[PDB]
């Protein structure tokens, strides 16, 4: 339990994040693979775009919940799609995919190591020209242009330039009766993760700000990263 | 190779045959002050200041009648070191013992009551390599034993953190930053025109705090100054002991 300073703890449709990996995508031939698929949020939208998804799930529970509702979808849409228990920060489906596919909640959740056993598990599971795409929250810090800092040093005279680059925050959330619930969760910079895309062999051929629920002001990006 | 920031990409447009792009930190044409913040929140004995380096810090808490082991990575900046404490009073110099060694996973036949790593340091090290720091701090301070860290704070990190209500409370809190330096003559012809850059990390100091408490530290003091004296204050001396 987070005790905040303004002192229990607390542990959307996917449409429009789901209609923004398709755009980003066009043709795809063949299955594709979504890491950390949880209860089918965006799994659910991919089948209804005619998708065949391999859904990845480390939870057991979480892969009953999916279970349950691919039963009480029609015979069609549950057909298209395969569950498998993983790990995304290290997994091995002996079994090559076109395209690769992760939320924002998901990459979040790893850590720096696992993100690294994840860049590298990926690049196991895509076949030559596929696609690793990923959305990215994108916070506030993260949109703006940092605020450079200029200072004339002394001989000879130089100039000093300083900006800091958003790279890793914490969400802090509240939760408050209007008359207390707590959380913390991980929020890296879209920027951040591409970097580290790239150090890990990827190319990065785009990044697309769109908003979550399809209207309003862009809060997150969607990151193409394929493999030279 | 070096790293080519937006304010380096127009320098050097604007500036043509002349302009060099390299790295701050390769061919390249303080100290008392965060050393007495550090002297300032303490001895009883021996204290152990990781990377020491040059001994920009070592050499101040000589000054102050200290016994310092001054541990180091690499071999020829620990060979600087020695020159240096060779050209030292002899009083001076029996007083510093120089170890080689990885701060993120170190070992040595001693206990300390005082323990030291400057900002610049712990911001050398990724998030698993400061989990070995903090596990190896704890197995040489000696009961009772501090801690002691200095932090740079950037103007994020200083900030209170932005609320937006709706009641839902959401901030976001820093935790890391990379800091970004972009360096050249006031100048513009000067016949070679220089530029160099810099990345690096720069770790939030309640980032470290948080670090610190999830690695069974209790975290009792936290102070902002100024690296230089006097100015914004710019760095946080942070103080840790053991629970018990
Ligand atoms: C924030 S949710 C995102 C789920 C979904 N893609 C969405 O957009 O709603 C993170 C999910 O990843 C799962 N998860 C966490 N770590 C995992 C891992 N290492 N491998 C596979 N799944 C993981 C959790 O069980 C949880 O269901
Ligand atoms: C920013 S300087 C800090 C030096 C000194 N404490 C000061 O305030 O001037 C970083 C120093 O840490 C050393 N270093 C880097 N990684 C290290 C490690 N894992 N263990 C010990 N020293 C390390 C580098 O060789 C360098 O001397």
């Amino acid at each position: 339990p987070v005790r905040t300073p303004h002192a229990c703890d607390f542990y959307a449709d996917g449409t429009s994040e789901a209609r923004e990996f398709a755009t980003r995508t066009g043709p795809v031939s063949g299955p594709v693979l979504e890491l950390a698929a949880g209860m089918g949020r965006l799994t659910f939208p991919f089948l209804d775009l005619g998708w065949e998804v391999t859904a990845l799930e480390l939870s057991t529970s979480v892969l009953a919940a999916f279970r349950k509702r691919l039963a009480e979808a029609p015979a069609d849409v549950r057909d298209r799609c395969t569950l498998v228990q993983g790990d995304m920060s290290a997994f091995a489906l002996d079994k090559r995919f076109g395209t690769v596919v992760i939320s924002s909640g998901s990459i979040n959740e790893l850590d720096e190591a696992d993100r690294r056993g994840l860049y590298a598990s990926v690049r196991e599971h895509l076949e030559p020209g596929g696609k690793f795409l990923l959305s990215l929250a994108m916070s506030e810090a993260a949109e703006s242009e940092p605020l450079e800092r200029k200072q004339e040093l002394p001989g000879r005279r130089y100039v000093l330039h300083v900006r800091h680059l958003p790279a890793e925050e914490i969400q802090e959330i509240t939760i408050h009766p209007a008359d207390v619930c707590t959380h913390r969760r991980r929020l890296l910079a879209p920027d951040q993760v591409v970097r580290e895309l790239v150090r890990s062999g990827f190319d990065v051929i785009a990044q697309t700000p769109f908003a979550s629920g399809g209207a309003g002001r862009k809060d997150m990006v969607l990151v193409e990263a394929v493999m030279p």
